């Protein structure tokens, strides 16, 4: 069986199974009939159940590509879910297993059925008690050899589902290259040079979803509701893609504030498989040579965030990321215009605390001890946690903050309020933030490297 | 006071304590005379002191250098040893503060009296029971307003004693640039390539002290007892110097085996305030894709080597020097030949293990987890440890390791066995550790970062 | 099946096996044949497979005896390994199930073969790459109802093939009684107290294997190269052997320093199963009434050896052995003259504290309160590792030190420097543990008591 054979037989029998469970549903609803449990064993509510073979044996094995190897021979499957959404990706990974393995490819109905919520498309229905009773008693509900890819089937609805709540946005809007802010003003500076970039008949941006539904094109009567202050009433983390012919844009996602937050937004993310996320975002600047408007460059982290410390024990070591480092650095050394080491004025390099107690200042002395020790420069509340998912879900990742205050120098300034020199460098900074996408989606593949395969690490990115 | 100046009355001060001690102790020996408490109050055995001041105001203090620089206003002091030994470092720093913030220098007998073993120059004088009881009774002994610099005196003339009991060699060879082997052979390499480069002309390389004793320079009968055996048996680790005109060469230390000796071996050498270490050794590959030969660049560690916990937490992170890492990655580049993205089929950047039990392959299932968390690449018993221990004394460092076995393919094997693969990469392994401090060598200042400053970094570097 | 029946049989099946593989490597490597999957299936590289049952049914049961017991009833079993090596043991362990409890045993083929590193005896292959990725790909290679022994035959194949490198001696050499030191100057006085005990028609010291080949015999031309100093350069462990006729003689080991180094020369020197190891060095008098030279008789271990902590929390009791303790006791009181009460001017029994850091008196501060706490008499840092791994793997064992110096008082001393008394003290020290040793032997089987028995305790010592 081929890639696009494989792909066309993915698409049908899902659309088979959610139109059959969607049926079911109706039938339920409408005249009180349950489905045959026979019909079902045979796979009549079933997700699509993608397999790769390899035989173990070919005679030039990529051994430096970081993604879409084989460790091992054998049989690898995962269940497939919205073939359409991930055609493109599925299409992209079946192909180099396919090819550079020559892999037997094979696709065929799972073991495991959808979940009902996951089919009904239009509003979610408002059943009475006993109907719903019904529902979730006989039908398709949620429950509590080797992986072909990191989520399965239900896992990735799980987190579709979520990120479009979440972010108020389709989830096939969403680009590879993301950025994450913790500053409502920069999501502002980021759809002001958005909409700029689709008017420019040379930017590749032609369209912009926003968080809330406008959808922003270059023929748009009054591109101002871009911004539907509703948005921050309806969704916890708006976000707003910047859309090109290719789907190479870039997304900027504003977490807000709190690991909780972060590790929450991560969580689905994940699914859509991206190529890499940026914490663009402010933070405190912990030396005194530091000043307000500084940029701060994230070598490593003191993960005082407890949010992912059961998954991810706080000695296992998050790295950074080479690549992903150079683009931070030379990125901020062109938009900055200094060259040299004359952005080392301008830049500081070193280990950032990220903390879930916001008000940690009135513990100051308490910390200062492993502050110190870990040559913390910076703290906020989201970097780690980002960088450390990004760790665990195999997605490049890097953390480039702007200093908008000096909590150990008297100059305590809340986001929000007057702060001259940090507001000042908003919009350069997340030009830093766009300019490094823009030299690691040009690195093609090279962004990919292996520093985050595991042992097992599925064939799939 | 200037600098000069100050350097004078430090050697001044200090020869005349020494020698007055030194007195103090014959007078003792041959007719059982002690020393007037009054004129040790005085002053009579004590080291000299340093002290540098800054009025803390300064129109353009530099905020971007590494090293020598002044957090606050005030007076940072601390004892001084060995004024000669350390008449480069010393003049290079008090000059740096001299100038750029204009302090205020001063020299003086401090309140600590110099331990009389730091004193008898010669090896040994034999005392019977109550000679030595006597000596430790009436004589300094070693008994367990802000710094200026990592180390006091009686801390320094501590590790001085002790490299060179390790060593095998006189403190004043060290050269600025480390390399930190695990095997012996490496040694071997590095003496030849070393003789090799004192007989060239144009290699700044004039001489090159050998653990044990043996002095080679250009002009010398049979450079054969330069490994003589009876190193090993006399020295725990055993050092090379490969000395330059102005000091600028490259000192090689043979650690051997145990976090135990990584720590002990550093704790010493870093009183000599280096400029950069690097650990160049043989580790086992841990990823099926990884053949023997083949090199590492740990970017981060996972710290199984427990010598270092109490000191410094396993949750505390110790990052990459960039620096350091683009030294090593260049290095391996032109000495591997075929650079470029070719490299990356010889050489795989990722997180380094280091234990401190040697058969941990009888424990692999319990050491599973914890490896595939921290996307372990490789494991060795050093690495970790020295990258630890620059962080901890601020010494840029780096390791780039050279696989020597994959412990997890059926291919155990032991540095001495016949490992035809490996043995075959030790000289260009050396070379990559060697061009690496040439790069690091010219990048002059570049070297030293901010990335290990703590809050109250001494304003020596 | 009876016990000399048995050890035949096992003989058999061992050479076949590994004859076998012998021949299927040689085939692979000259005309590159594998072996068929159908006789390998068959046994064909399996190692013999030695099984002991019990009825569960014996009138008078030795329920006194510490080893060769029966805790339960069924079958025991275990792969075996050099039969021809172990004959001896093999043989007094299985009589005493065949005879005591009238036990069924029978040997057959396993299910495991044998690595094919174990089976090439000369030396270690050289073959080129694919060789060697065939080699490891197409045969048996190191893979990472109750026990009849300890360690299964390739665990013992492992622990034989380390000990031969880092011992530098052949594993038929080693004597029972083991004495493990931290210093050269113990071999020295080891060798020369040998040779004289060769020499000497009475003593049954008829031999001396040397670690790095040398084979000493009564008629030796020149009793020199005994210490080849190359020794120490090949062999991270060198051992002496004093073998006797009946393979009674004493084995001596110098770990050298460090945690790491004790464990690892237990993990395989166990296998052997040995009947007592002795740790005779050197260490730090804590206490002032401590002199250079004194003796100390570890009666329990702080460990802060952290290298064993994994596989043994630090809050499990690590015991005296009674037996050893008077050995060790006694044997101090007749080489030291001093009889009776007066031992204790010269012998301290209390806690010892073995650490991995050498450098530990740079935080005295802060160990000082566990030392106290403790009752710390002494310090060193190996003696907690070797007792440990002696009660792990049930082998009695001891510890006697000597103190070298008086870090707490002055005399920070480095032994392998000129400290007179400890010097002096060196030959009698080596003769305590000597004496131990021969009590111990003499006790016969007293020697060994149920004090390390576990509740699943092997049928065999």
């Amino acid at each position: 069986l081929t890639p696009a054979q494989a792909l066309d037989k993915l698409d049908a029998l899902y659309e088979q199974s959610v139109v059959a469970l969607r049926n079911a549903i109706g039938n339920y609803i409408t005249s009180g009939e349950l489905p045959d449990e026979n019909a079902r064993k045979q796979g009549l509510f079933v997700y699509p159940s993608l397999t790769v073979t390899w035989d173990g044996s070919t005679t030039n094995p990529p051994k430096t590509r970081a993604f879409g190897r084989f460790t091992h021979a054998g049989s690898y499957t995962t269940t497939i879910t919205r073939p359409t959404l991930f055609r493109s990706y599925l299409n992209e990974q079946l192909t180099l297993l396919y090819q550079d393995y020559g892999a037997h490819i094979s696709v065929q109905p799972s073991q495991h059925e959808i979940p009902y919520p996951y089919v009904i498309d239009g509003s979610e229905l408002t059943l009475d008690r006993s109907m719903s009773a019904g529902l979730t008693r006989y039908f398709p509900t949620t429950e509590l050899f080797s992986p072909l890819s990191h989520f399965d089937a239900r896992r990735v609805d799980f987190s579709l589902a979520r990120l479009r709540h979440y972010t108020g946005t389709p989830v096939e809007h969403f680009q590879p290259f993301v950025l994450f802010t913790n500053y409502t003003r920069y999501v502002d500076e980021f759809v002001r040079w958005g909409c700029s970039q689709i008017l420019d008949p040379d930017s590749p941006y032609i369209a912009l979803s926003c968080a809330g539904g406008n959808w922003i094109t270059a023929e748009t009567e009054a591109p101002e509701e871009a911004i539907s202050d509703l948005a921050w009433k309806k969704h916890q983390m708006p976000a707003w893609h910047l859309i090109t012919a290719d789907g190479q844009g870039i997304t900027l996602v504003n977490i807000g504030v709190g690991p909780s937050n972060a590790k929450t937004i991560c969580d689905h993310l994940a699914v859509l498989r991206p190529d890499v996320w940026l914490m663009i975002g402010h933070c405190g600047g912990l030396r005194e040579s530091q000043a307000i408007g500084d940029y701060v460059l994230a070598h490593a982290y003191l993960r005082d965030d407890h949010v992912l410390d059961a998954v991810l024990p706080p000695d296992i070591p998050i790295p950074s990321i080479a690549e992903v480092q150079r683009a931070l650095y030379d990125a901020t050394k062109l938009v900055s215009g200094r060259p040299g080491e004359e952005v080392k004025q301008r830049l500081r390099t070193g280990t950032v605390v990220t903390t879930d107690d916001r008000n940690w200042e009135l513990r100051y002395s308490a910390s200062a001890l492993r502050f110190n020790l870990s040559r913390a420069v910076a703290i906020d509340m989201e970097s780690a946690t980002i960088a450390a998912q990004g760790y665990r879900f195999r997605v490049p990742y890097g953390t480039l903050l702007c200093v908008s205050d000096k909590p150990l120098h008297g100059e305590i300034k809340l986001p929000g309020q007057a702060n001259r020199f940090y507001e000042g460098a908003i919009s350069e900074h997340l030009q830093i933030g766009i300019r490094a996408i823009d030299l690691l989606r040009a690195e093609g593949d090279r962004l990919h490297s292996r520093k985050l395969r595991t042992f097992n690490e599925p064939p799939f990115r």
